[PDB]
């Protein structure tokens, strides 16, 4: 067992048919030692006495919140959160798994350091989330995380649909030009009623980038046929523009797209355009579509 | 009074006609009480007597190594520094100002954090120099100053030359790409025989910068008389160079030097001299610091 946060607790528990419980003791936050009872949010009634209640943690049941009495006088009163362990591992019920078998997909739209990242759920019901730094050392990375949201998007995959969650975080130091040595290590703790599971991910900035697409895509024609089409950076992008440098990727909308370094070119003809990393392969942004008219 | 390092304290005097000196009492590092005697490494014989020894200091002739002495052997030694004070002024005889009045002049290379100051001297006799971080707060910029060395350079100004001095300093904590909040505060002591002085300037690096000269000019000839020069960055610039940029300036050879040069901000350019000597020097692309020496090669093909 151990404490989540201020009378809040955790216990891990094998969930295989014929597993041991855990045995914790529980004892009352309080001077008294005579005439002390205890109750559930889950059970009827009084289910123990005395200041230090002893009892097998398997089931659900066993969980919720626990409250002393006295007197008729409510006294401290203990919460117990059920960690599942079958087969060896760790649940993982609350969240539904990318394509890729992972949970966490974060992205960044410049190196400043912020960034996002979401998750999925299984069912919205009852959720408490919090994400923090895994590495508490001097010489890790530090950050500060904001609130999970519900996002409005409603992913499908395989023929079935599920709501996403998502939270935006800053990392604390920074000097931009200088290349990462070690990874930002995160952590999602996630409840949901009484289960309790969790959740890391290492990554760097670098490969999580994915720019803005590009803003004012203007045409000008030329002669038959033939027209030069130019724009101009996002203003999310990072500064000085001359080393966070890119490269765009020019289709046309009726793969077979052809790079271009130049913020313009002339070619004949919707005509669609993206932009990546001039110098890394990181995620392209999304595309900026004018009709070729 | 106060003190410098061991058995060496600064008194602070004012250098007017009718000043009434400090008066200062100076006791003897030493358990015995009898038999104590004074002299100067100024004065002649015997100055004075007992365990504490007060006196009036307002000339130079009152300053010095003042020893103890019992019975012909010697005890502890304390030497004595004068501040000049003078129209409620601090003096500033030790050093020779620059043509703009000021003292220190130092230049860096590149943001890195090194730097070197230089100072020159109206006599160059029985010097000692200490230069460090004057302000000695948490949310002050740290620096780790080198020894004062003599330069083989002597600098001739008006129709006068002056001994050059100069010292090479690294800043505590850097981060290249890192803003400065906060300038550099640094203090030069200076001493010269019994006279104290103290020397104060603030500054950013970026101020200070001076570029090397730029590496590899070659040249190819194309067409009449029209040849391409190129180069490149100077090793000692910082990296990486895609951060920190340059602008280049092209002069025809028969701080700024700003007349005649035209400005290229690409390592190359076709130009026509047919002769001559084509010198190009470097500077700081986004900011107005001091440019780079010369880097010079003749115009021939
Ligand atoms: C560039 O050059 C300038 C010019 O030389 C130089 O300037 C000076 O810097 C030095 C060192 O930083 C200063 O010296 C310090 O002065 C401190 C204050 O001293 C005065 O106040 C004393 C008050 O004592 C009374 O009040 C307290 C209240 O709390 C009480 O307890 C006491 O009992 C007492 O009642 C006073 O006593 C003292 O008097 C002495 O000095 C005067 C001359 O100033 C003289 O006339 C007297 O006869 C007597 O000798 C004075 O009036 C002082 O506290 C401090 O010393 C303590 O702190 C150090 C910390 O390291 C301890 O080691 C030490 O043991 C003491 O506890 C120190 O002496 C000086 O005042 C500056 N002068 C000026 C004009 O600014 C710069 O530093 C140079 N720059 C660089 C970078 O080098
Ligand atoms: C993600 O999810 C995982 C799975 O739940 C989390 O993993 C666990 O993290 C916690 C917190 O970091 C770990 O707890 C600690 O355990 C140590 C060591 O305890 C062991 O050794 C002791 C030797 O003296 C022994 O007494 C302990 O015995 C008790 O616990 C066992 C069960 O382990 C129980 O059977 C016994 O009856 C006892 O009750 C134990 O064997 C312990 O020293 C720590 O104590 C400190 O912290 C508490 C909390 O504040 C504080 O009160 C103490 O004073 C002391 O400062 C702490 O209890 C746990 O071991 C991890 N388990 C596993 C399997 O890894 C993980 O933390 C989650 N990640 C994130 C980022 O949250």
């Amino acid at each position: 067992m151990w404490e989540l946060e201020k009378d809040v607790y955790v216990v891990e528990v094998d969930w295989t048919p014929d597993a041991p419980g855990e045995t914790v003791n529980l004892t009352c936050d309080t001077p008294e030692e005579d005439d002390i009872t205890w109750t559930s949010d889950q059970r009827h009634g009084v289910i123990g006495s005395g200041k230090t209640l002893t009892i097998t943690v398997k089931e659900f049941l066993d969980a919720g919140q626990y409250t002393c009495h006295k007197g008729g006088e409510t006294l401290s009163h203990s919460h117990l959160l059920l960690h599942k362990k079958e087969n060896g591992i760790w649940s993982t019920e609350i969240l539904k798994n990318f394509k890729n078998k992972t949970f966490l997909k974060c992205e960044a739209p410049n190196y400043s350091g912020r960034f996002t990242c979401s998750w999925l759920v299984q069912r919205n019901m009852d959720l408490k989330f919090n994400i923090k730094s895994s590495s508490s050392s001097p010489d890790s990375r530090a950050v500060t995380c904001g609130m999970a949201s519900l996002s409005a998007e409603k992913v499908t995959l395989d023929q079935r649909d599920y709501e996403k969650y998502s939270v935006s975080c800053q990392e604390d130091v920074t000097c931009p030009t200088a290349e990462e040595t070690l990874p930002i290590e995160l952590a999602l703790e996630a409840r949901q009623q009484n289960k309790y599971e969790n959740y890391s991910t290492s990554f760097f900035i670098r490969d999580i980038i994915k720019p803005d697409p590009p803003k004012n895509l203007q045409m000008k024609p030329l002669k038959n046929s033939q027209v030069e089409v130019s724009w101009e950076y996002p203003d999310s992008w990072s500064t000085p523009h001359s080393y966070f440098s890119l490269k765009f990727f020019v289709r046309i909308q009726r793969k077979g797209a052809f790079l271009v370094e130049k913020t313009s070119t002339e070619v004949q003809c919707n005509v669609c355009v993206q932009a990546q990393d001039r110098y890394y392969n990181s995620s392209c942004s999304k595309w900026a579509c004018v009709p070729c008219r």
